[PDB]
């Protein structure tokens, strides 16, 4: 369950959050096969609440009703339609599975569903899955409120409801049962694995039980015993008793110290700086490179709605995203993910967004499409950072440096430093409020690169930057700290 089951060759997955299926199906076939992308990470494909108070915020994708592939991304068969058409063009389809619990507790019952799907979160009752009041923790959950509330209480914190979702009683055979039967459904139509939504919330043990009901991956796509994917959000930042570590037992757990601790440094805070990144990974108290499923924000804190907090940088801080991207898409640590956003009306107050909650782009609820314009950004304010060139070349970067060994560093012991993947790439950084101007050892072979930054390598040259690496593997670079991109990141593939 380690293993993403990408092919060969593609080492990184793009989280397209709130896009339709017939939308990732072109971008699979369009945009993310031949660049290299490995797999999507997409919105819970289950039916969901229809909540209208706020309207339609994207977290209502969290609050299931029943386990129908059909919700405002698209119905079952645009579902299968979309993992049939980007498997059979190597890119994979992770699940986002929200199993941990159904919806709020004090959520009206009725049909205001995605699918129409009656439900009635009083009285227990999901009769398209369908769930019980024995299906829940009601009676296991010791807390007065019955929601979890102290974090030091490793027991209440799986038993009692998140945030007033109620909590499945995943101990249970039928409960087990009925999310394996949801699982593996999505196994068999091709799916390559999944994001177990709210892992901190599942016992190590209950969500182990589920996985051992998995099937293996489709054998039409898939080689004969392959394990789905799977990566635990499990939010750990230390001085907690629940540890991520916990959760090793069945697969790669989201590592969120991970773009918290990259964002502090990236902001200079708290006298922070890129010098220190030299010992980046388990030297920072991350867990082991090949349990961790790393991202610089993702859906949740890239609106203050998750772990990280502050630190955390998003599309909205495009400078040093791209740079922050750039490095987590060199360094080898992990299994590295991009996030794809919307934009969204964020306006503060008294230090908070008030508009996070708003869902993606839509016309009166139906989510808008993702429109590809000439320079190949997207419209409809859908952001594709996946699609940003700095991005989107650091993706094909990691392809291309995959396997080679984390040397030839560099720093000045402020904010710019370089170092090589093998001699098979390099990427230099300058995040000082001065120049970088210096020849480096790139431990490349001799030859004029193309700055994948910059520019592009195309038709046999260089669109922008391009730098010289002479026989000893010397390099000279030279970036302006007030350069559009401070960082430039030459490879293989980027060679003329
Ligand atoms: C590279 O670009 C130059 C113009 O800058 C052009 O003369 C040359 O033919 C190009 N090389 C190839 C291989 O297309
Ligand atoms: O929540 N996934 O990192
Ligand atoms: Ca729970």
């Amino acid at each position: 369950q380690y293993s993403p089951n990408t092919q060969q060759g593609r080492t990184s997955i793009v989280h397209l959050f709130e896009w339709r299926w017939v939308d990732i199906a072109l971008e699979c076939e369009r945009y993310l096969a031949p660049k290299g992308f490995g797999g999507v990470q997409v919105s819970p494909p289950n039916e969901n609440v229809a909540i209208y108070n706020p309207f339609r915020p994207w977290w209502e994708r969290y609050q299931p009703v029943s386990y129908k592939l059909c919700t405002r991304s698209g119905n079952e068969d645009e579902f299968r339609n979309m993992v049939t058409r980007c498997n059979n063009v190597g890119v994979r389809i992770y699940v986002d599975a929200v199993i941990n619990h159904m919806c709020g507790n004090a959520v009206s019952a009725g049909t205001s569903s995605t699918c129409g799907s009656y439900f009635n979160p009083g009285s227990r009752d999901f009769p398209a899955v369908p769930y019980s009041g024995w299906d829940f923790n009601d009676g296991k959950c010791k807390t007065g409120s019955g929601d979890i509330e102290n974090y030091n209480d490793a027991t209440q914190v799986r038993d009692c409801r998140l945030t007033g979702l109620l909590d499945l009683a995943l101990e249970k055979d039928y409960v087990r049962s009925k999310i394996a039967e949801y699982m593996n459904h999505l196994i068999d139509i091709g799916v390559a694995g999944f994001r177990l939504d709210a892992s901190k919330h599942m016992w190590p043990g209950d969500i182990k039980a589920i996985l051992d009901k998995l099937h293996n991956l489709n054998s039409n796509w898939f080689p004969a015993g392959s394990k789905p994917f799977i990566y635990q959000e499990v939010i750990d930042l230390g001085g907690e008793p629940i540890k991520s570590s916990d959760y090793f037992g069945n697969g790669r757990v989201t590592e969120f110290k991970y773009g918290a601790k990259l964002g502090t440094v990236i902001r200079k805070w708290n006298g922070e700086k890129m010098s220190y990144l030299k010992n980046w990974g388990e030297g920072w108290g991350f867990v082991p490179s090949d349990r961790a499923l790393v991202f610089v924000d993702n859906h949740d804190n890239q609106r203050g709605h998750g772990a990280g907090g502050a630190s955390i940088l998003t599309f909205w801080d495009a400078r040093l995203y791209k740079m922050a991207v750039g490095f987590m898409l060199a360094h080898p640590y992990g299994f590295t993910r991009v996030m794809s956003s919307y934009r969204w009306p964020r306006q503060f107050q008294n230090g908070n967004d008030v508009n996070d909650w708003v869902g993606p782009p839509n016309n009166n609820g139906v989510i808008k499409e993702v429109t590809i314009n000439p320079d190949t950004t997207c419209g409809n304010d859908w952001v594709c950072e996946h699609r940003w060139r700095q991005i989107r070349n650091m993706v094909i970067f990691r392809n291309v440096v995959d396997g080679q060994p984390f040397t030839n560093w560099y720093d000045n012991g402020s904010n710019q430093v370089a170092f090589g993947r093998g001699n098979r790439g390099f990427i230099v950084f300058n995040n000082d409020d001065w120049s970088f101007s210096l020849t480096l050892q790139t431990g490349l072979p001799a030859g004029t690169y193309c700055d994948v930054i910059s520019g592009d390598k195309i038709n046999g040259n260089c669109t922008g930057i391009k730098i010289y690496v002479s026989d000893d593997g010397k390099a000279h670079f030279s970036i302006s700290n007030s350069a559009e991109d401070p960082f430039i990141a030459i490879h293989a593939e980027s060679k003329l």
